C-alpha cells in the first residue's frame, strides 16, 4: 500500500518508531553524526579519473551525478529524515502554510518575479523570518539536528592531510568570490531625477531642505538614495557624486552671486548623505548575503504546498525522490516524468522551475525559488526514506546534503570534509570553477565550516 508508513506525532512516538526500525536495520554512526546505513567512508577517487576521460560535457554531468550519489547513498540521518517525513510533521508542515499566507506574502506573491529576477531585500528577510516562525509553530525541532542555530565559530576544524592541498584552492577561490561581490515616494523619485545630473534640483527639494530630517529618522536624501540603489544599483552613488561635482562647478563659476556659507553647508551635506547611503548599501549586501541561504526544510515544504501536495498523496513524492536518489536520471528526463505523471502535483511542481527563467545570477536567486538542483533539496527531506515502504531505505538514495551527516570530528578524520573536497576535485577537473557562478562543493564546505552537522538545521543566526 502507498500510505505514509511513518505514523509519528511527537518525539517519543518518534523515539519509539526509530527504535523498532534500528532493531530491523543495521544503522551505524561510525562515520555519521546521526545513525545511518554508512558502513564505510565514500570513495570518489575514480570519479576523477573518469571526469578526465569525459569527451562531451554531457557525461561529465553523469560522472558528477554518480560521484554525488556515491557520497550520499548511505549517509542520510534516518532519525531526523524520518521526523521530517513523518505523518505529523507532513500534515503540520503543509497546514501551517494554509493559515500563514500573510507571513509568506511578500515573496510568495512575486514568485513569478523572483522566478526571473533578483528579489528585493524585504522578501529575503520575510522568508528567513517566515522559516524561523514555521519551525516554531510546527514544533519542528526535536534536537540539534533539527534546531535553528545561534551564532557559532570554529572551535576546531581538523583536516585530513590528503585534502589539505585542495581545501586551500577552495578557500582561495571562495574568498576570491567573496571580494568580487564587494567590488511618501517623492524622496526616491527626486533622487531619481537628481542623480541623472540635474544639480539645480539641490536648490529645491520637494520639502525644501536637503537635510530634511527624514521620516526614517535619517536624511531623505540618504534613505531615498539607498532605496534607489536597491532598484538601480551602487553605480547610482557614482552618478550621485558626479552630479555634486558638476554642482561644485556651477557655484564656483558664479561665486559672486552665491553665498559661500550656504554653498558649503549644502555641498558638505550632500557628501554626508551619499556616504550615508553607501554605508546603508554595504549593510544591505551584507544582509542580503546572510539571507541568501535556503532553509532546506522550510523551502521544501513550501514547494510541497504550491505543488498542491496533501498528506494523503505525499508518499508518491517520497517515492519519486527516492528513486531519483537511487538512479541519477538527468534533468531533462525527470521533468519529462513530472509532465507525464497522472498525479496533479507533477505539473504544478514543474511550474515552479526558474531553471531557464532566471535572467540574472543564480547566486542572487531567492531561497524559495525551485530549480532542478534545488530539487535535491527536497530529496534530502523526503527522498532518503521512501515513506510507503521505509525498510527499502536500506538500498540507499543519495541526496546531496546528506553529507552534512558525515561525521566531521577529528577522532574519525573528518570524513565529511574529505568527501566534500573530493567532490570539488571531481568538479574542479571536469569544469572551470572560475567560470561557474555556483560551486556546490563550496557551499557545502562553507556550511560545514560554519558548523552545520545536519541538512535540517537552520543557520540564519550564525556568522
Amino acid at each position: 500500500a502507498m500510505e505514509n508508513k511513518i505514523e509519528v506525532n511527537n518525539k517519543d512516538e518518534m523515539n519509539r518508531w526509530f527504535e523498532e526500525f534500528k532493531k530491523g536495520n543495521g544503522l551505524v554512526d561510525t562515520f555519521t553524526n546521526s545513525y545511518s546505513f554508512c558502513e564505510s567512508i565514500p570513495n570518489l577517487d575514480r570519479f576523477v579519473f573518469q571526469m578526465a576521460s569525459a569527451t562531451d560535457d554531457a557525461q561529465k554531468d553523469s560522472i558528477y551525478a554518480s560521484a554525488l550519489v556515491e557520497a550520499t547513498k548511505f549517509c542520510a540521518p534516518i532519525y531526523e529524515c524520518a521526523w521530517v517525513s513523518s505523518t505529523g510533521i507532513v500534515k503540520k508542515g503543509l497546514e501551517w502554510f494554509e493559515k500563514n499566507a500573510g507571513t509568506i506574502k511578500s515573496w510568495d506573491e512575486s514568485y513569478t518575479e523572483l522566478k526571473v529576477d533578483v528579489p528585493k531585500i524585504e522578501q529575503l528577510t520575510g522568508y528567513q523570518q517566515a522559516a524561523l516562525k514555521w519551525r516554531k509553530d510546527i514544533g519542528f525541532r526535536v534536537n540539534a539536528n533539527t534546531a535553528a542555530l545561534s551564532n557559532k565559530v570554529l572551535a576546531e576544524y581538523k583536516v585530513p592531510g590528503e585534502i589539505v592541498m585542495s581545501v586551500k584552492e577552495m578557500l582561495s577561490d571562495m574568498i576570491r568570490r567573496r571580494n568580487l561581490i564587494l567590488n511618501s515616494h517623492e524622496h526616491v523619485d527626486w533622487c531619481r531625477e537628481f542623480v541623472k545630473g540635474k544639480y539645480i534640483m539641490a536648490f529645491n527639494p520637494p520639502w525644501g531642505d536637503i537635510n530634511k530630517s527624514g521620516r526614517s529618522g535619517i536624511a531623505l536624501v540618504a534613505t531615498g538614495l539607498a532605496k534607489l540603489a536597491e532598484t538601480e544599483g551602487k553605480g547610482i552613488f557614482d552618478e550621485a557624486k558626479k552630479t555634486v561635482e558638476a554642482l561644485n562647478g556651477y557655484l564656483d563659476k558664479h561665486k559672486d552671486e552665491v553665498d559661500r556659507a550656504s554653498a558649503d553647508s549644502m555641498i558638505t551635506n550632500l557628501l554626508k548623505h551619499i556616504a550615508k547611503a553607501q554605508e546603508l548599501y554595504k549593510n544591505s549586501s551584507a544582509l542580503r548575503a546572510q539571507s541568501a541561504q535556503i532553509d532546506t526544510a522550510f523551502s521544501s515544504y513550501y514547494w510541497l504546498y504550491k505543488a498542491g501536495v496533501t498528506p494523503e498523496t505525499f508518499p508518491t513524492v517520497s517515492q519519486f525522490l527516492f528513486e531519483l536518489g537511487k538512479q541519477p536520471r538527468g534533468t531533462k528526463k525527470m521533468k519529462k516524468a513530472l509532465l507525464s505523471t497522472p498525479m496533479k502535483w507533477g505539473k504544478k511542481l514543474y511550474e515552479l522551475f526558474a531553471d531557464d527563467s532566471f535572467q540574472q545570477n543564480r547566486i542572487y536567486m531567492h531561497p524559495a525559488v525551485l530549480t532542478a538542483g534545488r530539487i535535491s533539496e527536497m530529496g534530502v527531506c523526503f527522498g532518503t526514506i521512501p515513506v510507503a515502504n521505509p525498510d527499502d531505505a536500506a538500498q540507499g538514495s543519495g541526496h546531496t546534503k546528506s553529507i552534512l551527516n558525515l561525521r566531521t570530528n577529528t577522532e574519525t578524520n573528518n570524513p565529511c570534509a574529505k568527501t566534500i573536497v573530493k567532490l570539488f576535485e571531481v568538479q574542479k577537473t571536469g569544469f572551470n570553477i572560475q567560470d561557474m557562478d555556483i560551486v556546490a562543493s563550496e557551499h557545502l564546505l562553507h556550511q560545514s565550516l560554519v558548523g552545520k552537522q545536519s541538512p535540517f538545521q537552520n543557520a540564519y543566526n550564525v556568522k
